[PDB]
Parts: C-alpha cells; sequence; structure tokens
C-alpha cells in the first residue's frame, strides 16, 4: 500500500527563497511543501497508475468540487495524454460532485445531484485534491455506492499525515504529508492563494490578512 | 470590439497530415481549424483583454466547460502574480444542458448547477462556442437575475451562422466556418476529449461515435 | 513534395492586437505570421516525420548555429518524448555546426570543426531555422558530404518564397512564408527580439531602432 | 549565497515507481533525485536570482549544456518581456570537452568552439553540473583571458565531493549526494537523453551503456 510521494515530518518544507513565489504572498506562508512542477511529474505518474487499473474501458471521471478542480484538469490532461495512444478511442465521462460547505466535514451538502444514476453500471474515478479526517470522502462514498458502479476507485493529490484521520485511504495517493494548512496549486483560503502555483504552509499573517 | 481570429471560408484551417492528431480519429476529421497552441496563444490575448475591462466572479459552464475555462483562468493567475496586492478571484458554476428537439422549434435547456456569489459583482459569462446563441442568450438572463454590477461574456469560439440577434460576445478567441467542431473543449457523444485541436468531424466520425 | 504549412501572400498575417507581445516591441513588429503554440504544434509534427524516416537508430542531431538554437532545442524535446516509448533505448548524438557571420551567404566559415569525421557513417539531421536564398544550406551540404555519412535530412522551420531561391528543398520543412523579413520566436535581430515569442516581421522603425 | 535546495545524504530523493520514466530504464538507475518539473521550478528562481544581481552575456557550454542553457534563458527570456525598453542579451558559446586520464593524476580539457563579445560585459558562466569543480575553474580563467566588467557561475548541480577549493558557484540549482546522476541535461555514452528526470545511475546502466 504506497502511501504516495512522503513528506517528512523532519524534512517537509523547503526554503521560501528558493522558489518564485508571488510577491503579495511573501509574508503570508511558512514553507513550501510541494513546487508545482514535482506535482505535474507525480501526477503524470498518477495518470498512468490509474490506466494500469482502469484503462482501456470508459470510465467516469468525477471531481469533487468544493473550491476548484485544478488537480481535476491536470490529471485528466495527463490520462488524455495517454489515451491519444490507444487502437481504439475510449470514451472518457467527464462529471462533478459539487459539495458546500470543517468540524464537521463528514455531513456533504450536494448540490449538483443530477442524474447519479448515470454512475450506474460505470467504473468511477472519484477525483480529490485533498484528505484530512477522511470523513467527506467515506460519505460520499457512501452515496456514490448506493448507485451501483461497476467500480469506485479514489485519485486524492494529497493525504494528511493526521492523528485526526478515520483511517480512509485513496487508492492513489499523490503526497503524503505533515499535518499543516497548506493552500496553493488547487487549494484556495477563502478565494487567495489562487495564483499561488505551489503547495505551501500558510503562515497566521496569512491565516489573519484572508480570514472570511 | 474584435470579432477575434477570423478563419475565413475560404481554405479554411489545416490538412490532417501538418499536426499531431491521435491515430484513432484518422477517418473522423475533415480539417483541423485551430491547433491546441494556437488556441493557447489567443487565450492568453484574451486574459490580458478581461483584465483590462474588469472585483470579478467568474463563472463556468458545467461539464462541457471546465476545460477552457481553466486555460483562461490559468493565464488570468499569470497575470494575477505580480499585482502589489494578492486580489480575490471568485469562480462560480452552473450546469446546463441542451437536448435537441425534434418537433416544433421550441429550445430545450436544463439548468441544475446555487448562484449566491453574483449581486453586485463583475461576472464572466465563460463559454466554449456560440452558434445558435441560446445557451449564450440562457445564460445571461440567469445572471441578470442576481443583479450583477457588470455582465460580459468569453466565448473560444463564434460560429459564422445565423442568429436571431442577442448581445454579440464581448471577448471572442476565434470566428470559425459554419462546420460541426470537435476536440479540445468540444467532445462527441464523450470521444474526441483526447484530441487537442480544433477540427471538423468528418461523416466516418459522425457515424462511428454516434451515441 | 510537401511545401510545410503554407502562409499565403494573400492571407499571411495575424493582426498584432490578436496576440500577447511584449510591449517594448509595439510598434517594432508589422504582422504575427506564426504565434508560438502554432509553432510548437508543426514542431511536434516535424518530430513525428522525423522518426518515421530516422527512427530506431542512432541519427545524429546536427544544429546549424548561427544567432541562436530555440529551433533544434524544442524539436529534439518533441523527438526526445517520442523516443520514451521505444522497447530498446536508442542513443542520440546532439552536435553543432557554429557559422560565422546577407549578400553571399553562400560563403560560409564555420568556427567548431573538431572530429567532423564522427558525421562518417552516420544517419545525419541537420537542423535550421530559417532558409531564404537557400545557398548556406546547400554550401553545408557539400561540406557535410565529403564527410560520407550514412544518411543527411534537412529540417528547417521556415522556408521563405522568394524568387531569390537557388531551388534548394529541405526533406523537412515547418511553414512557407512570404517573402518578407521575418524575427522573433528564434530568429534575433542584432540580439533583439530574444524575447519575442512568435514569428513576425520586423516593421522600419525596428528595423531602425535595433540596427547593428 | 545559497547552496541551493539541498538534496541530503539522508533518504535521497525517491523510489523510481513514483515518477513516471521511459520503460527501457527501468533496470538502468537507483533512485530519482531531482523530477523534472522541479528542475524547472527552481531554474525560474535562478533566473529571477541572475537578474538581480547582473549589460549581460550567456556564455553556453557546448555540447552537454545547451539543455540547462536553453531552460534558464527561456525563464530570463519571460523576466525580460516585461521591461519598458528592449534590453539586449548577449548568448556566447564555447566548446569543451573532457577525457579521462588513466595516469598521472593530470586533467584533460580541449577547448575548442571565438570570444569576441566578452570584453566589458557581464559573463555568466552557466553549467550542468560541478563535481571537482576543474570544468568551472576552465571556464573561469579562460573568461578573465578577455578581461570581463563581471564574471559569474550558475550550475544547476553541485556535488557534496572533497576539492580543491576554486571560486564556489554563485547560482547553484541543487546541491546533491556524492552519486553518479544521469537524466535531464546529463547523458551516458548518449543515453539517458530521453530522461527528463536527475537520477543515479545503476550498475545494470553502466554496464549496458558503456561505450
Ligand atoms: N486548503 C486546505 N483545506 C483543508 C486542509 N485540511 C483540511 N482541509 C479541509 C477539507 C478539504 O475540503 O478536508 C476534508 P476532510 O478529509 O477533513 O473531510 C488543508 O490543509 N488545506
Ligand atoms: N461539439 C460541438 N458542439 C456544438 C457545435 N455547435 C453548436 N454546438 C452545441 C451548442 C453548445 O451545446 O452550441 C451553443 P448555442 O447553439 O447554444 O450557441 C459544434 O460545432 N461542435
Ligand atoms: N532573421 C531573419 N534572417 C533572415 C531572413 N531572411 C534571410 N535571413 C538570413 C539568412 C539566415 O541565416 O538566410 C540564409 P540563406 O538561406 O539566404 O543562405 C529573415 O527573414 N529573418
Ligand atoms: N553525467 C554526469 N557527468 C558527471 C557527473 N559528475 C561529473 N561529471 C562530468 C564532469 C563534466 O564533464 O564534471 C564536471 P567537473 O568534475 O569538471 O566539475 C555526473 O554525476 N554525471
Amino acid at each position: 500500500r504506497s502511501p504516495g510521494v512522503v513528506i517528512s515530518d523532519d524534512e517537509p518544507g523547503y526554503d521560501l527563497d528558493l522558489f518564485c513565489i508571488p510577491n503579495h504572498y511573501a509574508e503570508d506562508l511558512e514553507r513550501v511543501f510541494i513546487p508545482h512542477g514535482l506535482i505535474m511529474d507525480r501526477t503524470e505518474r498518477l495518470a498512468r497508475d490509474v490506466m494500469k487499473e482502469m484503462g482501456g474501458h470508459h470510465i467516469v471521471a468525477l471531481c469533487v468540487l468544493k473550491g476548484g478542480y485544478k488537480f481535476f484538469a491536470d490529471l485528466l490532461d495527463y490520462i488524455k495524454a495517454l489515451n491519444r495512444n490507444s487502437d481504439r478511442s475510449i470514451p472518457m465521462t467527464v462529471d462533478f460532485i459539487r459539495l458546500k460547505s470543517d468540524q464537521s466535514t463528514g455531513d456533504i451538502k450536494v448540490i449538483g445531484g443530477d442524474d447519479l444514476s448515470t454512475l450506474t453500471g460505470k467504473n468511477v474515478l472519484i477525483v480529490e485534491d485533498i484528505i484530512d479526517t477522511g470523513k467527506t470522502m467515506q460519505t460520499l462514498l457512501s452515496l456514490v455506492r448506493q448507485y451501483n458502479p461497476k467500480m469506485v476507485k479514489v485519485a486524492s493529490l494529497l493525504v494528511k499525515r493526521t492523528p485526526r484521520s478515520v483511517g480512509y485511504k485513496p487508492d492513489f495517493v499523490g503526497f503524503e504529508i505533515p499535518d499543516k494548512f497548506v493552500v496553493g496549486y488547487a487549494l484556495d483560503y477563502n478565494e487567495y492563494f489562487r495564483d499561488l502555483n505551489h503547495v505551501c504552509v500558510i503562515s497566521e499573517t496569512g491565516k489573519a490578512k484572508y480570514k472570511a
């Protein structure tokens, strides 16, 4: 059971001054955990891992849409580049499950719940950007399985190494990270950090500056 | 007002053998109108234009339209990085599906995706293609419903087809001949998602991937 | 005999305001002939065209180095991405032929002429960015053939549609362009335009501003 | 002074199965030190650093070194685009080849590539890797010969090896363990050019691609 690229507690970040970061976030971050390009190369591998398990068949790519879908979009770009070479053209269904608004994350409020029965009898790939406690995903899996898919696998860019974890482990994991609050790449903080390319740890002045 | 990059009816696009195209689509396309990289370069200029005119809320039209939206917003993020202050960008989503009608003439739209973040904001409607202009018109009256500070439409593609005469698009990537196109952001019954270029579907393609 | 992507006299450019161009070149260009991304997609195809003819064997990639090697670098990046999939790893020799300093371009002055006999018995791919009269290339071919390669093919990004052409046609051509003086992408004018992504036509104020 | 991104001897790099690696190199590598995208992000910062310190002439070390040079200059071009005035950038080239010496201890360098554009200019020496530091030292005394206004060394890689003690590099991408690396910019007898990541060669790789 590969936990992905492990970012240790004892290593962890890169120094902020080692990478290009927008000047308006100078004081808003602690460390860079995962540079943009590292995310990309790992995602390229995830796509290949996904195709070994699910390739050659239709498959339904389902984005867990909360703040954004940047990871979904990049994973799909890589999966699509792998599909190019196949002798037969393989159809690909792209869908989003939108979840509405972090201490009761297990309670899901789905907004777009139309023709959920399109999942029935289908090979479903659920794509998440971050798993923390894992409560959201385990309840989302309860919903999805009631529609009887042929197969359900979950890919998550990030899994947080927390005691608060309920023990849910995704089938595909990009990176296993320390138990710190991260922003950037695909993760916004109240609509900020959208322009930050790298997964980084928010600072306390960032937390205070950008609060809702 | 630009009409955008005008692709003429006279010698439209490029021969298939001049660009890289998945081997499984060899019989399925007629010509390539817009190679991927050309889409990207024009989208970069579109992002620049959007920032000129337009707090902004960017509206993605769900399912179809994540692709062009993602790229357009990527370029907008690239311009945003240099600002003195980190300036908030809201992304909103609506689901919109169209169905053919074999009777009458009446149009079928099903809207499914909450729009509480639209009042007093500058709204950008992002579309993939304008043909009849009914999707645009539907998106407009739905946004006008929440009383926006500003409303603009950006669309990667506009077909040279006769239409009623709604509100011409503000930001246009490409003005293209009246052909049915697939690739980049446009699928055909879930096929062509792996095709990066905007190309005209062939009759072999239509019958092979029909549904 | 495919002349590449033909850019007509009657179409030709795109309007400058249709693309992103650095502000310091605002007044220095007439039209954009080939946007950066178009160059890339055509180059991707060239790489595949090259591998159909020369693939599966070592091959020596020889850059005609004058001002720069941007086209060489991008073509090789694409050729290398095609080599990734092969069952056997295929060695690739990368070399440069440097030509020293446009009315007697047929006279070549080669600077780096060391172990030119490495070309002997080898499959050689000569890479050029622009052909105008074609005199440079035909004399360069005279030199190269004297070292007895197994095969010589020439790829050029651009071929200019000029009456001044001596009739040399490359084996691989990206684009056939009108008879206008172009800069950008790989083409500098006295060290300017290095930062311009697109192949564009220099204006008269650009010509005057940036002259040697 | 940065030493750059420090890759430690303690748990160095990543397992091969965590990144995409050409199938033909499956037996030929030990571990991956630096995935391609990580190289690119750091190079972007290096380009920013170069522009801080440094008219500039950028010196490519021919054959080996076109790759890292091209990427470093790409990022420098990206920063340059925004300037109020188009600022000239000179690129220069020298050929440099090293040969093993099985006797003595004496070093073999062959220099082959004209350097008239160096007097009174800021010169940037661009290298791929510093191990012994003899290439750097050779490039230095050759550039000092033409009396530059400024001289700087940028190198993507610096090995944690004992060396004489020349002029430590000014711009360093990565400080890496004392292992023999291939990929990205470094070949092994013409192999690994299609490998995008910096990785340690295996004993199977060494014997298979030996020469
Ligand atoms: N941006 C960001 N968000 C987080 C983080 N940790 C938990 N969350 C919140 C949610 C993500 O929706 O974690 C979900 P769960 O796995 O706790 O149910 C974090 O580090 N960064
Ligand atoms: N793939 C593809 N789809 C299209 C095309 N033209 C119209 N459509 C469909 C609708 C969008 O659902 O056109 C938008 P409009 O007719 O509502 O303006 C087309 O050429 N290719
Ligand atoms: N930048 C640029 N250079 C050019 C051009 N036309 C001829 N040249 C000069 C040379 C290129 O070295 O043409 C060589 P030949 O084919 O005339 O020998 C041009 O349009 N742009
Ligand atoms: N591919 C590869 N090559 C290397 C390496 N270490 C030294 N070299 C060779 C020379 C450059 O020719 O090292 C530079 P220096 O020893 O002169 O500083 C290495 O790890 N990989």
